């Protein structure tokens, strides 16, 4: 019995959760009285947290013991717990599952959790430009965690705004949700609106990305995968970076701007000397990082989201963000970008309006700015995640024997 | 006076030694009364240890001060010390070697040690299918550490079951011992049975692997070398991976199952994004790792030794082991595989009989299982090594820097 | 708003400064009575130091608080502070500059400093073979810091004996100073027969190295740049190594020995398994390092400066220095080479005359020798930097308690 799974993407260092930005629907998790925070504030949870993800208008936290906590908007079921008591969504609450959870992901109105034996649970809903499309069945959200139907243990989950990707232990990439911009990587453009002529149920059941064998026999398998808001990056076993999804501002790293429905081997990412280890993306920009402590951006320049300095222009190839210290992880919010450094600091850039930058001000930042303030004093940042209008940090007291 | 050598493969972090598995002949180093340990147990060594290696049925520990300690079967002289005292082979004792040693290696019935000035000592014996062949001289084992007659400084030593490889400062690879499966990489089959008519001096006198450099240069030189039970891997200064020795289950990463007597350039390892840093191998399988925290396995699948999940089948190309956290080092025992993670944990997989897996059970593990236990709590694993029926860990109290 | 910039090269870890070698003109910083130190000696600085650099015959230390301390020969203004008082140049003194400096660099007669917002300050003067040429204007040294502001923030500064290179946030390399050996990589035209002094103003103004990009875009841009005494190495965004400057002993890694006035794409550095991350060089040799902890040398072999062992001969391709632990950084002095290990040790090799090797003796070392002594006991080395006849170390107390 009990055959567990692990993965290099799983997080295990215990920490405290801090939130900042907008909190009108409970996404800050600071109760009914705090609707906005200009600087990071502590979210008290009765356990240490190893992972903290920001969805569109909600926040999902994973404790060290495998307990999921959630807060924010539950109108579509994204919290995965009953919030009938007025205000219960404004503070952390438990998502009840029997098994220990080892990784979570969050999109615009959905949340996913991977158990320690590789089963995937999903709740909330997905939506398309026009409206809700359902979750696992056409047109139906789920308020409760529901098991995704698969026959093989999954080692990683990742979410875009309205799609879920699942990497199996054997390297198959299964995708489900909205496929309108080609972010599922397994649906023709013909079936972009609502599964076209072959129903929604095809989009919402987990099905595998099927390519080639960039040799002569097999179908390509993957060693990792990541999502941006409406796009996906998948790294093959050979080390090639495949992109599918929206690229209307060249955010996928393509020369043209049409959406990519069939996964493309991105030649803008081919092994210079950079082993690509982390990808993230908001609606129209991408921030990624290599194995040598460097972060790069591509996509739309407006409001400083590329972090390349004032007067930066649209990029269609990964462009080095030189102004950062050595980098350990990167993340994007809808119009903001972040890097966590190897020495435990966090830098932010992009659209300032929602107070996601942590400068204390609502001005945009075209160059990376180190986030400071009381709650980051004498602490090391472990991660940063960002949604539509808020940002969630995971921190640890900066050790002192 | 003597010039000292060093190498990136040398270990220098002090810790404690723990052992588990079978201990009939003293290989656990826990006394005459402890014949088996299902979970790791502390071994009383009078000094901190920087390297701990498991031979077939013995264990060799290198202290921070350069002293070698040994415990286990001394029938063949593998302990390199006098075990007249009853039960003295079952607890650590000082190897009789007046040198500051900086690296050790162990085989089925032999042990090697590298001095700080690049001289190699060897003790015990080598055997072929047929029986004991001697050590440095034909038909003579050595109960005491004896100096290898080489006249160039050696920077790294590695052992298979019955062979020794020595990488010089200039990148030559000298090999000696049993060459019956091509593991010396310099002996024709036609003379691999104890050298045939030419007798054992054709196997036991240190001689160097000679490959006529491609692009007609001199001869190929190497930056690293590792051993499996009956095979050797060597990385050229160009970084090409070469393999020689037993590949009856494709453990060398070759298409056929024929022992390789001539070094092969292993095209299966050629990759733009994977830099090969570590190799290990039991009888019939190989576990290796790249520079990006990923471990791969190849060879025989029986009993779960590949760590690729249930129903895994024989592999002939390095195959990602996805169910592991980021990996820092790998090792194999006869029929078992291990990976130490960057965060200080250790996972095991393969044949369970001997209790080497540290699960507490004797069932095989077809996927990696995390080793737990009271001795591992609040400690980080620095290294893991495995022999026929036991496993040896080097650990430290929850690391401070 | 004066937006701050950083870079992965900027040093942040507080330490103590040690010096050794010759101190005739104050470069040891130990006062008027200490003219020579055979082993590392502690130099009292009022604050913790994050970066310690050796100029030709001076030393520049950057405090954690952003202040600069200097000591050594101030005949040309390299110290950037008033040493009218007899002996005041023999001990650390503060440079009066109301800026938070985040990086420094030092040459034969000049020092440069980079502010937290990306502006460069330079002082002293540059010389060519025929004498002093000026600093930013012909024939004019500066005893105080002079601002050099480009249209874009500078993220890294690096110095050779008599040239300064600045890498902008946008990946442009701006060079100035002496160009007699091609180390500016930009006015080949001015050195074709002609003396650099005929277009001297053009050389003392910071101007961009302009390389057309083949199957071209505009021009090539760089992710990093380093200097040797009379040459410069720049790594493009694609990871190609470019070099320009002196190569009379093949130290640039060129087949020929003529000085290279245009950036050369060094095919000797092209290799699928090596990613180059660090470069250093004395007059006639180079010591560089890859992303996998390996250090390499090339150039003149006389006096052991390649660290490849006795009888080494001239090298024109990066040649592995096998006899080192895993490397974290490399440095050169005029005729010596160093490597700091990942475990905090420092190794030296090359010409021993000036007592730069830290052996306690003045003999050459043709292979790497670990630097020991009282001041390195129980301490971890953070950096090493070396000039004409002295060497500067930055160390920290072993991280226990």
């Amino acid at each position: 019995k009990k055959v567990k799974v692990s993965h290099r993407s799983h997080s295990t260092e215990p920490g405290l959760v801090l939130t900042l930005g907008q909190g009108d629907v409970g996404q800050l998790g600071l109760g009914e009285n705090v609707m906005e925070r200009k600087k990071p504030a502590l979210v008290s949870i009765p356990e240490d947290v190893v992972q903290a993800e920001a969805g569109g208008m909600h926040t999902v936290c994973l404790s060290k013991s495998g307990q999921v906590y959630s807060f924010g908007c539950n109108d579509e079921g994204a919290l995965g717990r009953d919030t009938s008591v007025e205000g219960s969504e404004m503070v952390p609450g438990k998502v009840e599952l029997q098994e220990k959870v080892v990784q979570v992901s969050a999109g615009d109105s959905h949340t996913a959790a991977l158990t320690d034996d590789g089963r995937v649970f999903l709740w909330g809903s997905f939506r398309d430009n026009n409206g809700v499309i359902g979750l696992l069945e056409p047109m139906k959200k789920s308020m409760v965690p529901v098991q995704v139907q698969l026959d093989v243990p999954v080692v990683k989950v990742a979410s875009g705004n309205d799609h879920l990707v699942m990497l199996t232990a054997d390297g198959d990439l299964y995708t489900l949700g909205c496929g309108e911009q080609g972010q599922l990587g397994r649906v023709p453009e013909l079936f972009a609106n609502r599964g076209g002529r072959q129903g929604l149920e095809r989009l919402l059941v987990p099905k595998c990305v099927m390519l080639k064998s960039r040799g002569s026999r097999g179908h390509v398998r993957f060693q990792d995968a990541f999502c941006g808001a409406y796009f996906t990056f998948a790294i093959s076993h050979e080390g090639h970076v495949y992109g599918f999804g929206l690229s209307n501002y060249h955010q996928l790293g393509t020369p043209g701007t049409e959406s990519c429905f069939i996964p493309q081997n991105l030649t803008s990412f081919k092994n210079s000397t950079k082993s690509w280890v982390g990808f993230s993306g908001g609606q129209h920009h991408t921030v990624c990082m290599d194995s040598e402590g460097k972060a790069y951006s591509l996509g739309r320049a407006e409001y400083g989201r590329l972090g390349l300095g004032e007067g930066a222009e649209e990029k269609s190839i990964p462009t080095l963000i030189s102004r950062l210290p050595a980098v350990s992880s990167v993340a994007c919010g809808a119009s903001v970008g972040y890097a966590v450094t190897k020495d435990g600091r966090v830098f932010a850039w992009g659209m300032g309006t929602n107070y996601q930058l942590g400068t204390g001000q609502d001005e945009d930042a075209w160059s990376p700015v180190e986030m400071m303030g009381k709650q980051l004093e004498n602490r090391v940042v472990l991660s940063v995640s960002s949604g539509g209008q808020h940002t969630v940090l995971l921190v640890k007291d900066k050790e002192q024997s």
